């Protein structure tokens, strides 16, 4: 027997806009060195990050982007034409990678046919000032403003001090006064050149500090999160990614104090399910699907203005793993991603669940849609009950539901959103659609144990609509 739930939709009780970039994902600096991987001509990927969001936002940082340099004099043939950059296991230095003026040209075709728009790390880590400013004044020319977002000085640069990259006394301080010097010399080469910082690994300690001493110098605030870590580690398992943890509660907290206390927004410029480059058998399954679509969401509902899933080459956590020589495939973990563009842009609504002891980990979030509808994103996380929500406070006289599911919570394929795959080059288009009928504002929805929902309700007295 199903646990019974109650969810109230309260459409007086709004909650935060998500924007049309909200999504988004990220990659390694390191992917800049071969110029086929974000280019016009890869056509297939570009395909998957449209089915995205029509809108959204690329990152290229990580840890490689302390090992990467700008080299506006390399032989075009310096480019690595096969390699395709998985995430950094961060176990030891990353090797050092050249950027190509073409990669950055490439880059700019591939912004143009996705629609997205660009953060872009630089080396602060091991590089000059001199060519920071240099490959700063290249990609604003290249890529120009209205989509070059922001610049971030620096990937994770709280773990610096245990990493290699500075001595074990680095601090805020310190870091404070490198990115004070590498600001001062990008501006004075490109006046308009828009920041983001300080793209932290996990100390919010950071957050205020870095926002209250260079609050007239970046467009919002930065952080990063990894549910689990390491791969290693046997704790580390798809029953626990279904849960909070200090980590994200501390996150969570950090957003929003640096948002209230400093007006700034925040966007998550970094995050999957399992850091060092992921889990096999965790990071790889139908379960980070629900992990993710659930987790954008919440991020939303806290004040978070946008994500960015890392990911690259076949890493365990991409989203979209692939090469432009073999092909490119949607991960489980897209499908996730996929339901929370389906859905849409939007005005988050007050819904509150209740009768749910028995179901804890069951998440939903309600939003009136840029379109008017209301919909609902469910992600029953409960691997072992099912649910049955009673809905109120949705005045619709009907319903559709779309499924994300999988066999087993451990799948590492057999995954489908409305009733299919996604196919080549991000094409998806929704083949079981169920109905479901309300009265007075109130429906039931069934879901099994380990799968999503999105419902979407249909206009009041709208069926002779143009």
């Amino acid at each position: 027997s199903p646990v019974r739930v109650g969810l109230s939709v309260d459409a007086s009780a709004l909650g935060h806009t998500i924007p049309p970039d909200y999504t988004g994902l990220s990659y390694e600096q390191a992917q800049m060195a071969n110029p086929n991987y974000f280019s016009g001509a890869n056509t297939q990927l570009a395909g998957f990050l449209r089915t995205l969001g029509r809108q959204g936002v690329l990152r290229i940082g990580g840890n490689t982007s302390e090992y990467t340099f700008w080299n506006r004099h390399a032989k075009p043939t310096a480019a690595d034409e096969h390699l395709a950059a998985g995430p950094d296991k961060g176990h030891h230095a990353a090797a050092r990678e050249v950027i190509t003026p073409e990669a950055v040209n490439n880059l700019s075709e591939f912004l143009d046919k996705t629609g997205w728009k660009l953060i872009y790390g630089l080396n602060l880590g091991k590089g000059t000032p001199e060519n920071a400013a240099d490959e700063a004044a290249y990609v604003m020319e290249t890529i120009g403003a209205d989509r070059l977002l922001a610049f971030q000085l620096g990937n994770e640069p709280d773990l610096f001090y245990r990493n290699g990259i500075r001595p074990a006394s680095y601090d805020f301080a310190a870091y404070a006064g490198d990115w004070q010097r590498f600001f001062t010399a990008i501006r004075k080469r490109v006046p308009n050149a828009p920041f983001a910082g300080p793209d932290t690994a996990y100390n919010t300690k950071w957050l205020v500090p870095f926002a209250d001493k260079f609050k007239h110098d970046v467009k919002f605030i930065s952080s990063h999160y990894y549910a689990e870590g390491p791969p290693t580690d046997p704790s580390m398992t798809i029953e626990r990614l279904m849960k909070p943890n200090p980590r994200l509660l501390g996150e969570t907290a950090g957003l929003k104090q640096v948002e209230a206390d400093t007006g700034l927004p925040f966007r998550l410029t970094e995050t999957n399910s399992c850091y060092q480059g992921g889990k096999q058998g965790v990071s790889d399954t139908f379960a980070a699907a629900l992990w993710a679509g659930d987790l954008m969401y919440q991020q939303a509902a806290a004040g978070s203005t946008g994500i960015n899933f890392h990911g690259g080459g076949y890493g365990w956590y991409t989203p979209v793993a692939g090469t432009p020589e073999d092909g490119f495939i949607a991960r489980p973990e897209y499908y996730g991603m996929l339901l929370f563009a389906q859905a849409g842009a939007g005005q988050l609504l007050g819904a509150k669940l209740t009768d749910n002891s028995a179901a804890p980990l069951l998440t939903a979030y309600a939003l009136r849609g840029t379109d008017g509808r209301t919909r609902i994103a469910l992600f029953n996380k409960n691997l072992d009950a099912d649910v049955e929500v009673a809905i109120s406070g949705v005045a619709s006289p009907s319903g559709t539901v779309l499924r994300l599911e999988a066999p087993r919570a451990d799948d590492t394929t057999d995954v489908t959103f409305g009733g299919a795959p996604v196919g080549a080059s991000g094409s998806w288009s929704p083949l079981v659609q169920e109905y479901v009928p309300g009265h007075s504002g109130q429906f039931v929805l069934h879901m099994r144990k380990a799968s999503g929902a999105l419902l979407e309700f249909a206009k009041l007295a709208a069926a002779l609509q143009h």
